[PDB]
């Protein structure tokens, strides 16, 4: 089975845990993968990896900062110049609270927040400027548990929310995924199957909502 | 692709819309398929049209009285009987109202009622007293818009979140569907193809929510 | 202070518990209360306690048959015809499971379901029919707790966002209480006191919604 | 009436609009009332307005920058410095976007972020720090229209779920209010109506939980 088949997929946050069940669920089943990491030096070791995996795959990686609109979009624009087009975007990179609430400190709220929220907003807004004269198009989001308390998980669905009702007119849809407690509970394969259902024609009749998956 | 192979389903209301869809989907993906209708007569009319479609595919059909459990268990009963355990159990069985809300009858509520929550309600639990020493199982309660305003939309929802959360336990996975307005818009398939992907082991990571299909 | 001064106000379920609460403290905040309770001897022995309390208040008790409209219709008529309106509907009245999902029986399950949902229905509707061209009203709608587990608490939810939304164009107010656990942990007074917050105009802003107090 | 009386109060954003009328009706219930605004001199503006509704009440003003913790941090430490405790924190300031999703700006987005959420989150956690030896208090988070499309406004509500089951313990209750669209349809006065049913001894009931207010 190949429910991905040919769709030109970016991951973010690709390089570990669910990203990177992801990235090798999606090459298993067709899809044409680029994924964005952290770091260049994380990138090259996740690719490096799927490799080992795939060894006649084509993967491409990229590091922009999730932060930086700007460089989200340079990224964004070289996987549309190999391929030239973007089918799915996974919003899939986050981060978790070291502390609880009353010991967070401003640092690392605004990190957080950062990631979680403007990181998932700068993938959402790019991935629409590429694909909005398309008629097709799935933009996932991932709403991670914030572990403070949640706060970034339900922006991301509102965001999730909001976006897809408004751009439903532009035939792409944006469907969000609020996973519970994950293992380094669930599996990560778990989450990214969900993905994968979600990023096919199956969902078609999916968007502008989120699904919790808890297990 | 068989995401269903050999899941020996119920699918209630599946001689019509969506259930129907449903049933062509899950024997297309190697379901061991039995509906249940309203009347017996609708359920061989359906069957005919199955036979059409696939014509060395054995399908039972019945036509319990959705709102007895005694019926309901009694033909639960027949499918197991024939295959010795029940995979997944498919509550789509729903019906809308003529009526809005100020010129709805009290027998057309209370009809409503007890075909869309006790029928549903009736279906989970005789498909639970079958699966429940299997530790493996799917259940999936659709919650239809009510028409009259949805009211048994949302008890359908909280069946299926409190039911999930109880027998989460027993391996039994408990998960909703709450489709938008469907073509006699949402083409039937587009929900039937999340049915298929929730009686999937794709979405083994899904239990006591619903999803939302508008699209 | 007297927040619903005047308003002529009908509490079902309001022998006992959360109902008993709202009574006194409706009364306390100067309306013209009427209960409704299971049985006219329940209602009898309410309406002797609250005398004691409240001496010189006239309090009207009936005891239709929540399942039955018709009796509905004509105990919301009678509090019509002594005082020429209704302003606030509560439909207070609930009840719990006795058994978890796996041991109630189909006759436990209607029987919530005719309470708890049905019940909630006719009390909307009839107060419907009395307010429609008043162009002001409030019914409130308590989305109890099954016990079972949901389900009838998600259908008065559903309902109460739906008949809300629908009649909004009468300046009908529909909002529910989707209260915790209760002491006979929450207190009975708890949840009077947001009946009275819902049932003031302090909450003119309020509609098509459902409060929870939890806690 | 004085449903409120003798509650320390801050009202973030209280120079106009909801903050401003609450601020108004606070006072009017008895609260000892402070607000935060954007500039020292729109608050100035706005304690004039107040001293020529109530020439005898004394009402403090500051101006922190909501998305600094510390400037935030040190006027709470004003008020409790003055009344020796706070009782009541209502984090209602929020902005709406100028733009559309599509033509909003990196810059526009970070800073509907930065005042929707991690000021929000700022007056919460400097509120926190205040109450939490004295078992009782209350913080009540307003969860603004994006303006955008959400996302903001969801990420206030998990904000609000969150922390308050985490501080249930403290006895400080924690609330959200969702409000529709406002006049400069909506007037503030029944926003800040349920503020003040919020903040009252009335819904001791309620907290970690968000109370929409449309309608
Ligand atoms: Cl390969
Ligand atoms: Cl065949
Ligand atoms: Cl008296
Ligand atoms: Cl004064």
């Amino acid at each position: 089975m190949n429910l991905v088949q040919d769709k030109v997929t970016i991951i973010t946050g690709g390089t570990r845990g669910i990203g990177f069940a992801a990235a090798k669920i999606f090459i298993d089943n067709g899809a044409k993968v680029s994924i964005f990491g952290e770091t260049q030096e994380e990138v090259d070791t996740a690719l490096a990896q799927l490799k080992e995996l795939y060894p006649e795959e084509e993967v491409l990686g990229f590091a922009p900062d999730l932060t930086s609109r700007d460089a989200v979009m340079a990224a964004v624009g070289q996987v549309a110049q190999k391929y030239g087009r973007l089918d799915v975007m996974i919003n899939n990179a986050g981060i978790t609270s070291n502390n609880v609430f009353s010991r967070v400190s401003e640092e690392e709220f605004k990190h957080i927040m950062d990631i979680n929220v403007t990181g998932v907003f700068n993938g959402a807004w790019c991935a629409y400027q590429c694909m909005k004269d398309a008629k097709k198009g799935v933009i996932i989001n991932t709403a991670s548990v914030t572990g403070i308390f949640p706060a970034s998980k339900a922006s991301v669905i509102g965001l999730t929310h909001g976006l897809g009702r408004e751009i439903i007119r532009k035939n792409i849809r944006v469907v969000g995924v609020a996973p519970g407690v994950v293992n380094t509970m669930l599996e990560p394969e778990e989450i990214a199957n969900v993905y994968l259902f979600l990023a096919s024609d199956l969902a078609s009749g999916i968007t502008a909502t989120t699904v919790s998956v808890d297990g």
